[PDB]
Formats: C-alpha cells, sequence, structure tokens
C-alpha cells in the first residue's frame, strides 16, 4: 500500500521550475496522481550572506514536515512515494524512515549530491542531502527530524553518476561509499551492474531516491539542470523491476521534475511511469 | 497616505530570487517593512509548451489580485507602493489604478519591458508588462482585471534604458512611446531630460515603477537580470522628487530586486530608502 506525497519547493535547486512539478503532474495525470498530499512550504527567516548554503532554514524545516508524514506513514504500514520538487526533499524522507527501519538507499542520480558547504560551488543543497544523511554539512540540516546521521556509508549505492567535482570527491572518498558511473551501465551493461548490485548492498529494506537528471537528457529535457549522456527508459525500469524483486522497498522518492524545461510532457511521462510502475510493481 | 504590498512572486522574470524579496525587507528593515500585506502565488494549470508565454495563467492571477489590491487601495484614498517581485507585478498594479483614473507611468527601467510572444527571447512575462498595458501581446494578458489597454502611449516614458532587442524596439518604435535613455540623461543631464519630461508629460496622475536593474550593477547587484552601466543614487531620487512635486504620484511599483545576487546588503538599503521617500515625499 502506498501513498502519494508531493513538495512543493526548489529551494534546494534555486533554478524556477520544479516546484510545479508535483501540481503539473497532478493535472497532466489525474487517475495517478491526482489524491497525492501535498505539502506547504512554509517559509523561514534566512541568512542571505551564507552563499554556500541557500535557504538552510527553510529547506529544514520542509524537510522535517516531510520527515514526519513520511515517519507517520511508515508507521501506519503504507509506502511513501514522495513526488518533487528538487532532491533535497530526500533528506525528510530518508530521515522519516530511517528512524522507523535502518535502510539502505540507489541513489539514481547524475551527481553525488553529497556537497559540504565547503565543497559546493553552487550553494544548493539539492546537491547535498546524501552527505547530509551521512552526517557531513550543517550539523542542524543532519540533525533533521532526530539528531545524528541517517544512513550507513556502506549500505548506499550511487547509480548513474556521469559527473563530479574534486571537492565533492573528497567528501565521496571520505565515506568510501560505492559508485556505479554511468560508464559502467555503457560498458558492462545494465544486467551486470544490478547484479554487482545485489552483490554489494545486502540491507534488504531498500529506499530509492530517483533523480530525473539521470537520464539522458533527450529523453529527459524536463530537468533544472540537465547532465548530457544519461539512461534510457529500458535501464531504469529494469533497475526498478530488479530493485523491487531482490529488495524490500520502504520508500521512494522521484525529484527535480523540472516541468518549465520539459518537451510536450516526455519527462512527465517518464515519471508518471515511474510512480505507476511502482504503485503496481 | 500609504500602504505597502510585497508580491512574492519570480514567475516573469523565472529566476529565483525576487520572490524573497519582500521577505528579506521584513526581516532586514523590519520597523519599514514588517507590516506589509503580501500576495503569494496560487500556481495555475500551465501551458508549458507555450514556452513564449511562461506561467501566463499563475502570473495572470497573481497580477488580478494585484489589481483588485491596488483598486481598493486608490479607492480609499491610499497610494499603493509595491514591493516585489519581478516587473510583471507592474500588469496588475497599473490596471488596478487605471480603472479609477487615466494615469501615466514613468517607466523607471535598463529595458523597456514592452516585448510580445513573437518578439520575446525569453518568454519571461516580466519583460512584456508595459505592452501589454498599452494592449500588446497576449489578449488574456491585456484583459487583466477589465478589457482592453490600460495606459495611452502618450502618457508613457521610459526612463533609463540602454538595452533593447531589435524586434522589441520595433513595438517600441510603432507605439511612439517617448524613451530617456540612460545616456539621454548623461549627455543633456537629469534636469534637463526631467524638464523635458515636464514638458512632454501633462497628465496630472503618475504612476512610477522601478525595476532595479536601472541602476548600475556596482550600486545594486541584487538584480535577477543585470544591466551594466546604470544609474547612480543621487540621479534616481533626483527623478523620484521631480515626480513627487510636478504631479500627483497615483501608486508606485519597486520591482526585481534578489536578495541572493546582492552583495553586503547594498541593494536592500537602496530599497529601503526609495521606499521611505515614498513614504513621505
Amino acid at each position: 500500500k502506498n501513498v502519494l506525497i508531493g513538495v512543493q519547493t526548489n529551494l534546494g535547486v534555486n533554478k524556477t521550475g520544479t516546484e510545479f512539478g508535483p501540481d503539473d503532474l497532478i493535472q497532466a495525470y489525474p487517475d495517478t496522481f491526482d489524491e497525492m498530499e501535498l505539502i506547504s512550504v512554509e517559509r523561514q527567516k534566512e541568512d542571505f550572506n551564507d552563499k554556500k548554503l541557500k535557504f538552510k532554514n527553510t529547506v529544514l524545516d520542509t524537510c522535517e514536515k516531510i520527515a514526519k508524514r513520511v515517519n507517520e506513514a511508515v508507521i501506519d504500514g503504507y509506502r511513501p512515494i514522495l513526488v518533487g520538487g528538487d532532491h533535497s526533499i530526500s533528506l525528510g524522507s530518508v530521515s522519516g524512515v530511517s528512524l522507523e527501519k535502518e535502510i539502505g538507499v540507489l541513489w539514481i542520480s547524475a551527481h553525488g549530491d553529497m556537497n559540504t558547504p565547503e565543497s559546493t560551488l553552487t550553494g544548493n543543497i539539492h546537491g547535498m542531502p546524501l552527505a547530509l544523511l551521512q552526517g557531513l554539512g550543517d550539523r542542524e540540516l543532519v540533525n533533521c527530524f532526530y539528531e545524528g546521521a541517517k544512513l550507513d556509508s556502506r549500505n548506499i549505492v550511487i547509480f548513474g553518476a556521469r559527473e563530479i567535482e574534486v571537492e565533492e570527491r573528497k567528501i565521496i572518498e571520505k565515506t568510501g561509499v560505492k559508485i556505479v558511473y554511468y560508464d559502467d551501465i555503457l560498458r558492462k551493461g545494465i544486467d551486470n551492474v544490478l547484479d554487482e548490485v545485489k552483490d554489494y548492498l545486502k540491507i534488504d529494506n531498500l529506499h530509492i531516491s530517483i533523480d530525473m537528471n539521470v537520464f539522458d537528457p533527450e529523453i529527459a529535457p524536463g530537468v533544472s539542470v540537465p547532465v548530457r549522456r544519461g539512461m534510457s527508459y529500458d535501464e531504469m525500469f529494469k533497475s526498478l523491476k530488479f530493485a523491487f524483486k531482490n529488495y524490500s522497498v520502504t520508500s521512494a522518492d522521484i525529484t527535480e521534475f523540472n516541468p518549465l524545461n520539459d518537451i510536450n510532457g516526455k519527462t512527465a511521462e517518464l515519471v508518471n511511469g515511474i510512480v505507476q510502475y511502482m504503485m503496481n510493481p
């Protein structure tokens, strides 16, 4: 039993469009998204001198609302499926679930999203969530919902990375996290690499955090930040099938759907199909 | 008599920052802005395939709310000072005053903001408000609040412009609107160009509308679309006092302040001084 929860924010990516993702879908595919529960962003007082931690307090308050409702959904025995909204929302969701169940995570994205104020070149919190869930970054953000890291570095697999800066690379090496590059899917194949996932990540309870930027921008144009050379539809849905079969999927996130840059709902249809397979795997 | 109304939107400029303009002013200058009335964005179904008129219905509903409030304000005898927020809010403000009084517009800006869906190179409705106020562009946006154009092209003066794409310049030329370019203020002098304005505009009802990008970026970095080589502080304030002395100011707009691009709160201090003068001119 799944519950759909839309988050209408873009204060992580700080680029116009992805905050319209949830409302856009309610109208594009009502039969799928019509009853989704929408979370109300409450703007919080900020310090705009801080350009390496933009909208810290608001992103944090929103992730707290996310975590609380997601935790209530897990306690009721439902699978929360979060429709964003930029990737920062994951900070909330992963925090609301980890309280009730220690989880692994398949982080499907073109970026590691493991930046810190010291490594970020943008100050965007859409590219810091994983690091913060591993106890790296701002302490108030790390302490969302409950104090302390929310994931074990060993229970994380970053799937489909294509771009990684040196300063973020140093945060990555310090955690020993496993990163499947998209060049791995290109050279070895999606099935061999999915087998590698079965080999490495072994906890049964699994969270799936999807960044729409993992796709090839020709298939998923509607993302505030496109990274060229990404996954196809087939590879993505093979990954989803493998995940739902070889694990117990606790929750999921589909993030960074920017309807403004989309071309005829192609990306919106990608998200529709992802949610529809999640609803009846 | 005054009423300060902030509009937390950026769906005209489609760049993140100006929607938090009013916010950053309630925080940074509370004794000036903390009792400001606010207008939020009620998101609306869009045609994200129409990329020359981005967020049409949302920006239109925002401006309709602005229009009702501004009309009620002028009706009550208040001079609405509308803080923002990108420039599209002007569309809703002017209309509100135009239902009661035939008024002129002192359009202080670095751009003419007279674009139309066929001339725009961005689809950003913040560069189309003046045109639509004279009846140019999308019909539904022209018909905001009440049907038909809201301004007589003869009763308008663009002031301080320096960047006009050719296809916007064509619209401007066919309308015959008077354009005081910044270099005009320089060659003749602020006093002389202001005397020219006195001579040209004779309507006894003026609405000022400021785009913070009219200022020089080195004086006001806090803007979404910076335009280089702009106005001074005393130049703008000379113009302000001229306007309040020689006409009856019916309403005013200060738009496109971006707290994310600002540096050490300079631009917010500029907005503070401008608003404080407009409250006791």
